[PDB]
This record gives C-alpha cells, sequence and structure tokens, in this order.
C-alpha cells in the first residue's frame, strides 16, 4: 500500500492523485483521497486503478487545500481508503495506513468489548477507535496516546478539516518521506512521488516521530522515545520503484550492486545475463556489468496482461501458450544464461522461467537471487507477506535449484544484501529488518497476531 | 496494425487473441477475430484493446479452425478489421490488412465510377472490391488479379469457409512470417505472436508471394515475378517487439548493435547511460556495453498512464507534474549522461527528456539517436506515418540540438544503421526502405496519394 | 422501427434526440442520427436505446442543419441506421428505412452478380445500391428509378450535404408525415414525435410521392402513379403510440372505438374491465364506458423489467414468481372480469393472464381482443412480423379459448375493426391492409421472399 | 425506501430480489440483499437499480434460506442498506430501515459522547449502535431496549445468521405486513410483493409490535403497549402501487374513491377527464366514472426518461421540447379538460401540465387534486420529504389556481380524503397521519430535530 499527503496546495486533491499514481505499483485493489479546504472534507475512493476510480467518478468533486490519499494492495468497499469519519459536534478525521498492527486482533476485541462496533477489516479503523474512546483533551494528544498502544508496522497518515498529522512506528518498518512543494508540505511512502510531482525531497520522517502540519507549518514530536531502526529489507530489494531513494540510498543503484554482489559471491561462466521484467533488471545490469558478460533482454514481460486477460486454459498452456512472461530465443538460443532474479518465495516463477528459458534453447540455465532465500513469514504488511507457501522454508537452496531446475542456483548472503544496500546505521544488520531469512523479527509476535491476510 | 492467423486448430479464436495480444502495441485503437468452422464464419471485433473487445463481447461466440485477426492503429467501428462480407450465392469473405495503398484514391474512384459503394475508410475494402468485381472463376485467381492492381505496402490475410489466402506487397515493406503449430499454419506480422502462442517459425512469405492454405496444406504462388526488398527500417528501429526476429535477425539484438554502432561513431566521455523507456532500451544497453559506461535506470515510464488517465493542466506541467516519463534524480543527480533514443520525430520528447534530466540535477545531457534524421514522410503505413511535422525536415542536426537543449545531438549514419542490422542482402542498402531518411521511396508516389492518416 | 428527419434547424441533430425518443418504442435495438451543415455529414449510431447510445457516445460531437434518425427494432452495429456512405467525388448519402422489402432477396443478387458487396444485412443498403448503379445524372432520378424497383412497404429518409429526400411506398403500409417546426420541416414515422418536439401537423406523405426538402424548400413529384392504399392495420391496433394520429384518426380514440366495438359485437355480463398495461388500456377503456362496467387496473406492469432484468427461473415461475405482469387481487378478487387486449399472436401472455387473473381470486375471465385472429404472416416489417407459430393459424376461436383458458373469448370482427377505426376510403377495406387477419396481401410475395427476421 | 425479508425458503435471495423488484419504485438510489444459510451471512448490495446492481455483481454469490433487502430512495454506497456488521465473537447483524428516526440528531451525539463511529449517515446504523451499547443478555432484549429510545416512523428489518426480527414503529406510519409462502415468511413494506412473488397476505405488523422469526416460527412481542395509529396517508394516496393493499385496503381502489370524493364535492362541467400518468391514473378514472364525463389518455408520459435521459436545454423547452409528459391534442383539442392530480408539492408539475393541454388546444382546464393541499413538512422519510418549497404553505387555494393557471382548481378536503379510503378507525382521522396537510404531527418534533435530506 502507499501513502500520498500533501498540504498547503491549492490542487491538493490532483497533486494527491498524480503521487498516488507514480505509487500505484504498491498495489492496484483500491485507491482514494480526501481532501480539506478548511471547513469541508471531501473525498473520492474506489475499487481498482486509481484512473479506473478517477473518471469513474469524478476528481473535480474532490477539492481542498490538504488532501490524504492511499493505494490499496489486496489479497469490498468499506476496507479502501483513506477512511473517513464525521461527526456532529467534532467535525471529521480521514486516516490512512501502510504496515500492519501485529496486535490488531487483541485491541479489536478489547474496544468490542467496550462496545465498538467494526465496519471495515482495516487495522486504519482500529487506529480511529483508539483516537475516540481515549481520555485526552486534544487530538495530537489522543494519537500519541493511541499509536502507543500499536504494535507493528505502521505509517499513518491522518487529517481534519485544519490539519495533517504523520507517524512512523518506532521500527520505521515502512519508509515514510517529507517534501517540499514550495511552501507545501508533502509526505509519500516513497520518494518518487515527489520527482513524479515536482517536490524536493527534505528528510525521512523518523520512526517513532510524529508530525503535525497546518497552516503555520509542520511541529515534530516523539511517541515512543526508544527506537530501533529496522526498515523492510523487501522495499530495497523488490517492492519499491527504482526511483525511489529508501533513505538517500536510490533503489536502482543499490539493487544493481545487489547484483555487482551475487557476481562477487558466486560468479559462473555464461554467454548472456537476463534479468526478468520488471522485479530484477537493476540486478541484473549491475551483475552483468561486474561479471562483463552482456546483458541481453532473455525475458519479455507483456505489457498489457492486466486483470481482463483471459488465462489460457492449462491445456493450452502444455501446448505452450505463454501469459505475462516470455523467454527470447533470438536472444538465448544456444547461449547458456544467466537468469538473475529479485528473490523466490513459492519458486513457481524461477521453474517457470528455466523451462521457457530452456525451450527457447538455452544450453545452460544459471539463476541469482539478489536476496538471502525466503524462510520465514512477514507480519508487517499484507503487500509483503503471503499465504502461498515458502519453498525456502522446506527445500534446501540445492533441493531448490534441482525444483527450478537451474544448472546452479545462488542467493545473496545477508552480508551481501547489507554491503550491498550499503546502509551505514550502526548495528549487526545495519537497521534493516531481515526476519523472512533470518527468523529474527524486530518486534514480537504475539499468539493472538494473525498473518496480514488472514484480515 | 498487426495481423495473426492460423488455420487448423480447435481453438483458433483463443489462440487469434493471444497471439493478437502478442501483436497488441502495434495499435490500440481497434481489434477483431473472425474464425471458421468449415461451414459459418463467426467474428468479434470492436474498437479498444483486445480485452476491453472481449469479455466486453464473448470469445466463446466466435468458434472455429481457422481464424485471422486484426489489431489496428490509429490516429468508427466500420474500420476495425478484419472485415467480413458475407453473400447470397457465394459464401463469405474476410480480410484484414497492414501497410497502406499509395494508389487507394485512384482505385476508390474507378471502383466508384463503375458502381461500388463504400461504408469504411480502409484499404482492406478496396481489395474485397477489386476481388468481387473481377473476372476470373476462382478467388484464388480473383485476389492474384486484383493484388497486382495494388501500389503500395500491404501484408494481407484473407479468408473464406474453406481456406486462408495470406500475401506480401512484392517489396515486403511489412513483416509476415509462416510457423507451425503441430499440423496447424500461423502467420503473423511479428515472431513473438509464436514465442507467445507455442508456434515454432517457419519462414517469411516472400515479397510477391501468396499463400493458400487450407485442410490439405500450403501453397505458394507468384502474383509479382519481379521483387525489389525493401523492409521498412522502423520495423527494426522501434516499431516491432524486441523479442521478434525480423527475418531471423532478432530485434532486441539488432537495436543493441545500434547502440555499439552508435558508440563506434561518436563516443562521448560520460558517466551514465539511460534508455528512455520502452522504445530505446536495447539500444542504450548496448551503447553502454560498447563504450563501457554503465547503464542506469535514469528515466522511468509511469506503468499506468493509458488512455483513461487525467492529462496535467498546462499549468501543472510548468509546475514539474510529470505525465509518462520521469528523470531519477537518484541516479542522474550530478552526473553527465547519454541519454539514448530509438528515433526522433517531432523532436518534443528528446527536449522533455533533456529537461527533466536537467532538473533530476544531471550535469551534462548527449543525445544519442540510433537512427538517422527522420526528414521525410512516410507512405506504407498509419502506424509509421504522422501528421506531425518532422524537425529533422527543417533543422540540421544543430538547429536540432539547440532545440531539445542537448550538450551533443548524434544520429547513427546510414551506413551505421545498415551495419547495425546487419542485414546481408546484396543492394546499396540491404532490402531495406529508408525513404523517411534518405527520401529515395522504394515504390513511386502518385501525386493523388494521400499520407495514411488523411483517410 | 421509427424514423425522424428534421431539414432547417441549427439543433437539428438535438431535435432528432428528442423526436427519435419519442419513437422509442418503435424499437430499441439500436439508434442513430446523421447530420449535415451543408459541408460535412456527421454521425453517431449505436446499439441499444437512445440514451444507452447518447451519453456513451456525445450527441455535441454530432452536429448539423439537417438530420436523419432512425430507431431499430430488433428480433450487428453494420445494421444499425441510418446507413451512411462517403465517396471522393461525389459527397455522402446516408439513408433511414422502416419497413420491409419484399423482393430484396431477388434484388441482392442481382446487384450481387453486377458485382456489389453488400456489408449489413439492411434493405437500406439495397436502396443504396440501386442509386449507385443507376444510370441517371441526378440523385432524385436515380432514387426515382430504384424505388421503382423496389417491392413492399417502405419509407425512406435519405440525406446528403445538401438535400433530404423522403419516400413512402404506393401502399402507403407504413405511416409517414410531414411536419413545420418555423420554416423547418419535419418527417416522422408518428405524429407523436410532432407533439414532442413541438412540431406542426403539415400532412401525410402520399403512397408513391417523394419529397425533396432543401434549403429552398420542399418539392412533391410522384414515383409511381397508380397507388393502393392499404395502411397496417396493427399500427392502429397496437403498434403506434396513442398519441399519435394516422392519418388524421388519433390512435387512442381509434382503440377505444375498437373497445365501443367489441362492446356492441359480444357484450357479457361482468363485473370489472381490466385493460393490460400497455398494450391494451385504450381499448379497456372504450369497451368498459360502453358496457357500463366500471374501469379498473386488474393487472399491473412492472415499470422496470428491462433486458437487464434476471429472469425467474422456470422453477420459481411455478412457484408464483411473476414477471413483466401480475393481478391485483385487491381489484378483482371475488369479481369477475373482462380482460381487454389488443391482439393474440402466440396466445402465449393471455393464457398467462388469465391464469393470474384466476390466482388472484376473480370468478370469470372473459377475454376480449380487439382484433380479427391473427392468422397470416406479415411480410412488410421486422416489427410486425415474428418467427413465432400463430395459434389463431390453427385454432379455432374456441380452441384458442380452452387454451388460453378464458370462460368466453371474443375477436373483434373485421367489419367492427374497420368501422372502429373509422377510415373513410372507399374500398371494402378502407385502405388498410388486412393480410395478418384476411391472408389477402396489398402487394404480390414472390417464392424467393423471406420473412422479414430471416435476414 | 422499502423493505423485504423472508425467512425459510431454500432461494431467499431471489425471492427477495423479485420481492424488492415489485418495490422498485419506492426509490432507485440504492439496493442490497443480505442472506444467511445458518452459518455465515452473505450479502451484495450497490447504488442504482435492482438491475443495475445484480449481473453488475452476482445474485448467484448471495445465498441462504433467509435474507432481507432493502431499496433505497436518495436525494454514498456507504448509505445502501441493508447495513450488515459482523464481529469477532458474537456473529452478525444486518439491517434495514424505512421510516425516519425525528431524534436521531439527539442520539448520534450521545452515541458519539459515549464513543462511537458512524460510518453511514443512515438511521439504521444509530440503531445498529444503541444495539450493541445496550446492557440486555440477549438480542431481542437489546432491540426491544433500543427500539423504545428511538422517535419518529420506523420499520426495521434485522437479522442475524439464526432470526429475522421485524418491528415496527408504535405509529405505524409505514406500512409494514407479513405473509406466508408455504411454511416461509415474508415481509414487506407493501403487499405487491406478495402478489410478485407468490407470498399470501398474513396481517399487518401491528404499530408497537416486533417479531422474532426463526426455524421454529415467528413470536409477537410487544415493545410499545401503549401505540397511536397513524399511517402515513401519502402512502394512500401518492406513495403505494396501486395493487397494494394498505391494511386491506386496496390502493388502486381508495385512489378511485378519492376521485368519486372529488366528483361529489367539486363536479364541474366538461368533455374529458385525463389522468397524469402514473401518480394519479385510479383518481381520474373514478372521477370521470362519477361524474360521467369520458376518461382519456390526455396526458403520455414517456416511459424511457431515465436518468440517462439528456434534459433539453432550457432554450429548448421554451420552443416547446417536453421531458416526460406530453398533451395528447389528438384528444384534447378544442375539449374542455378535467386534469385530476393525486397532490401538489411545489407546483411547478401542474402548471406545466396545465400549459401543454393548453397547447394540445384544450379550451379549459379544470384541475382536480385527490389530497388537501400540502402545507406541511414530512419528517418521517426522505421519499415522503422534501427540500422544495411548498406552494400550498404560502398561497391560497385561489392564489394556486392562478400560478399553475387553471381554469378551476379543486383539492379534497380533509373529510372526503378520510371518508374517500374509507377508513373508520375510531378516531377524528381514523388511524391516519395527516401532518403535511394539518400541521397536526402524530409525535413530537424536537428542536434538534432536521429534515429527512438534511441528513
Ligand atoms: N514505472 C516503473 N518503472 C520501472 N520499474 C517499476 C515501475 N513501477 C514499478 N516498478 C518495479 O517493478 C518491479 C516489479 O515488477 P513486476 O514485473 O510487476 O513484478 P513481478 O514480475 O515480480 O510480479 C518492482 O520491483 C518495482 O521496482
Ligand atoms: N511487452 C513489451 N516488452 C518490452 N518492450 C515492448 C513490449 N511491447 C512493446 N515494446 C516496445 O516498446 C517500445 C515502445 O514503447 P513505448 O515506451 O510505448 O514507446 P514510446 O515511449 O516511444 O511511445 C517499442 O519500440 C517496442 O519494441
Ligand atoms: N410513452 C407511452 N405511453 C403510453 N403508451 C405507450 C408509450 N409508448 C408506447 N406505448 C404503448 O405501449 C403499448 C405496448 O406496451 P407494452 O406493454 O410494452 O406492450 P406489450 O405488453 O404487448 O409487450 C403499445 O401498444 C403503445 O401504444
Ligand atoms: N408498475 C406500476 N404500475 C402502475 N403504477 C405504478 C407502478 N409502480 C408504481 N406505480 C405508481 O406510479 C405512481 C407515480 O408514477 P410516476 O409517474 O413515476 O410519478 P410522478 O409522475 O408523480 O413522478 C405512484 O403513485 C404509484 O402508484
Ligand atoms: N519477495 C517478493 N517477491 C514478489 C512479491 N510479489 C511478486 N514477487 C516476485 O515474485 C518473485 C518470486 O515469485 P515466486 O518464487 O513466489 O513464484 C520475486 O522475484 C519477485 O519478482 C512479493 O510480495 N514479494
Ligand atoms: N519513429 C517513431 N517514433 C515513434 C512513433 N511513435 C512513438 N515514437 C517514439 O517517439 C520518439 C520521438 O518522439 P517525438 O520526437 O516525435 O516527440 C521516438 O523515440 C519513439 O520512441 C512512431 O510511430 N515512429
Ligand atoms: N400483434 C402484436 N402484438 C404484439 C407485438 N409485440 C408484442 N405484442 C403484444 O403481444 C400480445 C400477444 O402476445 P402473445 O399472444 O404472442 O403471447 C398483444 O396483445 C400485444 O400486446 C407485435 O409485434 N404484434
Ligand atoms: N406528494 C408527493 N408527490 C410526489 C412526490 N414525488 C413525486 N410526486 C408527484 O409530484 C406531483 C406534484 O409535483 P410538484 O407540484 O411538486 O411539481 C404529485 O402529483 C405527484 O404525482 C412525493 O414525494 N410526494
Ligand atoms: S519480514 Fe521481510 S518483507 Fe517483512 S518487513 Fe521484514 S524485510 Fe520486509
Ligand atoms: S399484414 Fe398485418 S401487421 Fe403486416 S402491414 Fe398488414 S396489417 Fe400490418
Ligand atoms: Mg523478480
Ligand atoms: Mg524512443
Ligand atoms: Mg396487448
Ligand atoms: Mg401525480
Amino acid at each position: 500500500c502507499g501513502v500520498f499527503g500533501i498540504w498547503g496546495h491549492e490542487e491538493a486533491p490532483q497533486i494527491t492523485y498524480y503521487g498516488l499514481h507514480s505509487l500505484q505499483h504498491r498495489g492496484q485493489e483500491g485507491a482514494g483521497i480526501v481532501a480539506t479546504d478548511g471547513e469541508k472534507l471531501t473525498a473520492h475512493k474506489g475499487q481498482g486503478l486509481i484512473t479506473e476510480v478517477f473518471q469513474n467518478g469524478e476528481l473535480s468533486k474532490v477539492k481542498g487545500k490538504g488532501a490524504i490519499g492511499h493505494v490499496r494492495y489486496a489479497t469490498g468497499y468499506e476496507n479502501v481508503q483513506p477512511l473517513l469519519f464525521r461527526s456532529q459536534n467534532n467535525g471529521s478525521l480521514a486516516l490512512a495506513h501502510n504496515g500492519n498492527l501485529v496486535n490488531a486482533t487483541q485491541l479489536k476485541q478489547q474496544l468490542e468489548n467496550q462496545g465498538s462496533i467494526f465496519q471495515t477489516s482495516s487495522d486504519t479503523e482500529v487506529l480511529a477507535h483508539l483516537i475516540k474512546r481515549s481520555g485526552h483533551f486534544t487530538l495530537k494528544d489522543q494519537i500519541k496516546n493511541s499509536l502507543s498502544m500499536l504494535k507493528g508496522a505502521y505509517a499513518f497518515l491522518i487529517m481534519t478539516e485544519t490539519e495533517m498529522i504523520v507517524a512512523l512506528d518506532p521500527n520505521g518498518l515502512r519508509p515514510l518521506s517529507i517534501g517540499m512543494m514550495g511552501d507545501a508540505y508533502v509526505v509519500a511512502s516513497e520518494t518518487c512521488a515527489f520527482d513524479v510531482v515536482g517536490a524536493t525531497y527534505l528528510r525521512e520522517v523518523e520512526p517513532g516521530e510524529m508530525l503535525i502540519i497546518n497552516d503555520e507549518g509542520m511541529k515534530s514530536e516523539r511517541f515512543s522515545m526508544n527506537i530501533n531502526r529496522s526498515i523492510c529489507s523487501m522495499e530495497y530489494i523488490y517492492f519499491s520503484r527504482p526511483d525511489s531513494n529508501i533513505d538517500g540510498i536510490n533503489v536502482h543503484s543499490a539493487r544493481k550492486n545487489l547484483g555487482k554482489m551475487l557476481a562477487q559471491e558466486s560468479a559462473v561462466e555464461a554467454d548472456v545475463v537476463t534479468g526478468v521484467p520488471d522485479s530484477s533488471i537493476s540486478a541484473a545490469i549491475g551483475y552483468a556489468e561486474a561479471t562483463g558478460i552482456p546483458y541481453e533482454l532473455g525475458l519479455i514481460k507483456n505489457r498489457y496482461v492486466g486483470r481482463t486477460f483471459i488465462q489460457p486454459s492449462q491445456a493450452l498452456r502444455e501446448q505452450g501458450v505463454r501469459m505475462k512472461l516470455s523467454a527470447v530465443r533470438g536472444v538465448v538460443e544456444g547461449k547458456r544464461v544467466v537468469m538473475v532474479d529479485d528473490s523466490i518465495v513459492r519458486g513457481t516463477t524461477s521453474r517457470r522461467i528455466v523451462t521457457m528459458l530452456r525451450e527457447a534453447g538455452a544450453t545452460e540455465v544459471h539463476v541469482k537471487i539478489s536476496s538471502p532465500p525466503i524462510a520465514h513469514p512477514c507480519f508487517y504488511g499484507i503487500d509483503t507477506s503471503t499465504h502461498e507457501e515458502l519453498i525456502a522454508s522446506s527445500h534446501s537452496v540445492e533441493e531448490i535449484r534441482q525444483e527450478i531446475g537451474a544448472d546452479t542456483l545462488s542467493f545473496l548472503s545477508v552480508e551481501g544484501l547489507l554491503k550491498g544496500i550499503g546502509r551505514k546505521y550502526d548495528d549487526s544488520n545495519c537497521g534493516q529488518c531481515l526476519a523472512c531469512f533470518t527468523g529474527k523479527y524486530p518486534t514480537e509476535i504475539y499468539q493472538d497476531t494473525v498473518l496480514p491476510h488472514v484480515k
């Protein structure tokens, strides 16, 4: 999921459309914008892409000087964010979340026992309920208080008629950054949103920090003095857009260095290096460049394989009909190929890619993954978690190489990964979460905790 | 436009969906399939993408053992091909064209003076009328006769209840190839269609050749003994998909060598090489690889900028809101950049790209084009032609350079182009049309001839 | 089908929208408007209702000072009229037909043997082909000549850049009338269109007459000196809108008199008179009024049973789920009911209505039909013809009574019908066609002649 | 709004579709069904008509043995009912309301001060919140308790996995009735739903009664011992379907007697009586029948003037383009006309109708309304309330006549209204609410009370 907010701009909702658009890759299962003129909050949101949602429901209707918007990844319209709430006497509150609350089950029951009704399936709503059923005089304080009860990953955009309030979990598991458009303030899951809308980078939101932005500026305030830096590794490996800089480190560049690292760890002798569009192009470029083997487009992703697309019958696929990707035998025929991918999860893609490549007449396929094996669940986002079984969880690397049918299989080591990304922080893992590789989670996982999809 | 036919396959219409899908890049302004069981011809076709056309109108309805399908590029439903015609006594005829008939105006008047009514704007219809108002006993012959009266570029798919008939203009200006799916025969504008559906390459259809395919096989027959090989250069430079092999030469590989050629002609000293997604990625890879400068993603194309997408107000764009592309300052900031593009037409894109790149903090932009300047009209397809004025037609490489704002600007020479593609044919231009560069057209252009868009 | 044209009005296409709208009942299977400014012809047309076609495709795009429009009844977007044809040297022609050409098969072959290609399934196209392949210098003359070769029912609207041309078959089987909007001329299948758009009635187009309307006025010209008046009876009984006056006789009033006639022929003793909405409301009002029995709404038609509507499973219908109509037991329970309907065709509706009425607790059902039995095919329109078998064609009135389950069944006699409508022409059937009752067709029916649906 | 529930039927959701369909006239601004198999509650709902909602979202998905459905009138998807609520431990609750809670503002603040979040704008949600934040052990009791805190009009359908619970406000302002389908129980706003789905009438739900229906039957329980019968008069005059029997009195028959009453109060000498389709057809029939003047269709409502329909420019309307209705001059030309309408609100319709009728050449128009003037707000439904100003509130009868331009204007007296409906309940107004005529409301209207639209 991706979130974008901006405060202090005539066309805040348009900017949000564009910002949110640049984050559209974060998920395409819904989208929404809520905007404020100072008096009223306007809002349109729906399922599907941002474009399926607007000009299928007018962007003109939503008007304001501040807005927050959310792009939802999904595994019901009630769940499409931002969530907006109105009240008789106390005005309005819109909220948008990226992450996952690892104690949400707990809190829902407590809040339900206190008499809260839940209408969505979102964590964002839980935050809404804590805020309401909170003692403090001010919202700033209701929020600070509520935040400190949440466990897990969360980047939160919240706004009312008069302010925008931004908060990041004290591990800073998800990225969140701040930018300037003149005097406007902009806040986005990824920096690419800034590039796209004309915003200048300012800095990251600090884990455990909270920003209150309004017509007289921005103020920062802690809500968790002790912080334990562990940003999601997959943001770097896979999930963010390559033009984004996570913490000033560019995602393309990082992923390319992950390729150089792979080349230094497990070089093999070969004729062409291909990436997989679009997950592992930057790794592949980096790998080829390190080894001296030429980078080729040995695999093509069909640009138009949306949800509209009719799946070939399984019998057709046996026949050889491709769906999303195919191997270019124009390029690989008679070559021995290094196929670089960002990661392996189920293993199903790499097996398929190895098979197509051989069916295009590659003589060797050497699969090289720019991540350590993925053997543990994620609990910090629906986007990053999965219900699918993990191959790395039960198969050794060699057991895996046999399953995908590669000639060789190589994963980046953890040091390689950490070294490749080049993150500066002082501890044995550079302020990154590595839970899904190592099994060592940066927050406690309770026994009532459900997997993000399980909601 | 792109055309796909297959004869001898239970699921000919499904295969055509998938084949046509792989050619979807050829144009998205309409699409259609016509299929035959041996008795009746079924057909669904509409405007928009293949997916907007199917599951918006059922693919299940169209059933057969042969089908031909067309994907239309455009600058009205009546014009979406294939064109299907029925008759009381003489059964049916479906026709699909890719190319442009440089004498269509002439023929229309003659056929109109003979009492033909025209209901579409397509060249395909002209062929239908010549066939009908033709003397010969058989269709094969009516077609051969009709064909010989056409001037220009044309790949034709034609079919009836009982046969499929394929024909290519005797210059072979557009590609057309044949493949096998078991015993089925398959014919497509590009080979990538074969890759995608499980077809094996057989050969190209010969310029001036005509194929008749039916339940007992395929037969070839000339309709123009003297042929003059001049395949569209842009198919190689720009227009085909990179996994396609035009005449056994792979389009990715070719375009990459065009990069190597650029590097040998006009190397400059720089820090990063970027392509433009997706037009000039392969050129860029090749250029970087030749020069030793690192390949980076210094430009990103937003994946979701469909026709649904709301254009930023011109005032917003002045503000810095991007549409389709943006420059990654995460990558270029402080670097001197070689920006490789396939071609320049209006010049408007390259100017923009140069500006964004400088706004992302690139210190130098060196624009290097993997084509000779484009200074003459195309007359051999709506896809390849344009109503926009050509910058290269009135500006020296210098006045252009100044106009896009590049530090340097370099076009591939013609020899470089010919050498890069590396066609082996014996004549001064390797069996390629270079008309839009050189002004020397491979067919005669009459005075009544309209530009392809003018229809 | 219904046709509307107007010449000499800034907003001719809007007027046509509205005119066509008032004729929407004529059929809902497509619709189109073609308009001219004097230079170019603009045109939008599609399948479905006029509103599904406009604001699903803009009315703003079609602009002009004359337009013709068509509303199509159906049992292909190629078939939606008007048909528009363009040419290199000779400008444009749009044509719209209401009726059916009883020799169309003949003509198509002849025109096909002369080398015409047919792209639609419409009669309108045949006229287009005769006009083109016609010897005379002027269009007026080409049309007159072409017309005289047509056999059957036809009201034609035709127009070019400069004129509108209107023609009615020399039997005047379909209505067609002329009106004035200021200085504009208006032509419509039904007069209700005039009421709706602010047009004044002028007169009927004479059977075998042809109008040429242009910027200097209207001129009349015969194309068949000998005429034989036989207007479709169903236009009066059923098919036209009740606010329309066919030949100055109002359709409501006529149908009501048909009710008075029924009352004079076969009065029965009963408690309530119900019509069937909406086919036989006026008849029912008239019947009740004659007999003195009270008019009630003993049947209700659900206003929202469009094509979107999910048909109840046949098992549900056995359970008692209704679709379009139901009987009001609030009104009929314990009463003996006269149920008046305009006509019987298959018989399936009257049986159902009799059953529902008995299930609402009516003690008697007396079915009284304001038309003679329908025992012969129609050949003069798809609207008026049917592929369904005619009950009256094989069943005596008695049998039909037994089949619908009525207590009594009564059809209007032919004299009653003729007397009720009240037309004053001097011949044994008052200038009406009674073919589907009597079997005596007012034009010759050839052996190659297909039923209007068979196309 | 209209509500339909049925318990104990394999196809409960289909039946609900059909039942809801028959209540579609109640409003077309949304629709929804929730169904239960005993374990899970399934639900589809959306904006627009029932058919726009289903087969645009599958009815097959929603399955069960009980269901409740709602059809919403509106002047958001969040507001489309039924409202469905789920919980971790306590299962599910769906609720649907028809009516309006005249103290909802009060209760929302109280519930908001107790920490409730409100996500819809509906009264239905308020009931949901009272139920949750209620002390009692059982739901039956939580509801009874919650109900007793509501002020205003309310018919409520509520259901869970195991039961259906129905309740009517102790004034019985909205109709609600019970029927049988074999052993199934059916509950609907109007009886016409029963007719349509094959249900037998059982009785009305008693004002202040509550039904609990489950797999072992139905049980009744009061929640307000003292009841004060005042059913909405407009249900009879206008709002219900003519085949519905409100409290055993048929709505057609009643409205017809309202015509007889009008005829007895203010007969005038005239030539034809027309109603207005479809609001005042039954009144008109009754009037004509009383006076002996013939009933004619002097006005026609265009059947296809949906929300899709393009409104004629105001300039066109000045020209004489009609929208929904037009006058039949075929019928009224030269006649003096009694135009009977159910009611007058703004007065805008009657003025228009009088004008069209004169433009069709009626010599006199005598407007006769089958309701007392409407001079006071409604507070008991969005359907029945309006934001438009009431003409009768500031204009004397004779001042309205001048405004609509009638020759004469006549309202039914209150006695006439009461007498016509035939009602005899032992009080001065027969158990009907007459608030919008008299100003004497049957419940107290608080100072915080907003007009139903104001939400
Ligand atoms: N506009 C864009 N340009 C380039 N890369 C992008 C863009 N948007 C997202 N991405 C990248 O796409 C990658 C995944 O692409 P995709 O092929 O859809 O993934 P996968 O094949 O694994 O399902 C991500 O790792 C991300 O960096
Ligand atoms: N599925 C695909 N994968 C990669 N490249 C593709 C694909 N389909 C088409 N192309 C390529 O895209 C290029 C043009 O992409 P695009 O960015 O849309 O062009 P442009 O930016 O010039 O308008 C073509 O030169 C073609 O080779
Ligand atoms: N706007 C209208 N108002 C009243 N009657 C109309 C209107 N439009 C068409 N009609 C009438 O509707 C009748 C048929 O209505 P419908 O119930 O659809 O026919 P059927 O039930 O036989 O299929 C026609 O006989 C025609 O006169
Ligand atoms: N299927 C139906 N058949 C007949 N009358 C109906 C039907 N459904 C609703 N009605 C009636 O329609 C009347 C209003 O019709 P309409 O013309 O839409 O109202 P109005 O013109 O006042 O806006 C109501 O008074 C109601 O009794
Ligand atoms: N790690 C990861 N990879 C993903 C995700 N979604 C798609 N992918 C892609 O899926 C690949 C592995 O797919 P799998 O092995 O499960 O078939 C990775 O290369 C990556 O490109 C996700 O959420 N996480
Ligand atoms: N030559 C050519 N380039 C095209 C066409 N359509 C899009 N392009 C793209 O447009 C670029 C030049 O755009 P322009 O200079 O006209 O603004 C080329 O790099 C190519 O990527 C086309 O039909 N022909
Ligand atoms: N005569 C006739 N009736 C039609 C037509 N379309 C619908 N109807 C209706 O169908 C009724 C008879 O239906 P059927 O007996 O075929 O079931 C007539 O009352 C009329 O209301 C048509 O084209 N012709
Ligand atoms: N009383 C009433 N009439 C309504 C309503 N909606 C539509 N109408 C119609 O509107 C007519 C009066 O329209 P008006 O005078 O406001 O222009 C009544 O005859 C009735 O047919 C409603 O909610 N209440
Ligand atoms: S477990 Fe893996 S995917 Fe999840 S936050 Fe940590 S690094 Fe990211
Ligand atoms: S046969 Fe019957 S339906 Fe046909 S034109 Fe004659 S009267 Fe009309
Ligand atoms: Mg990948
Ligand atoms: Mg390019
Ligand atoms: Mg009828
Ligand atoms: Mg009314």
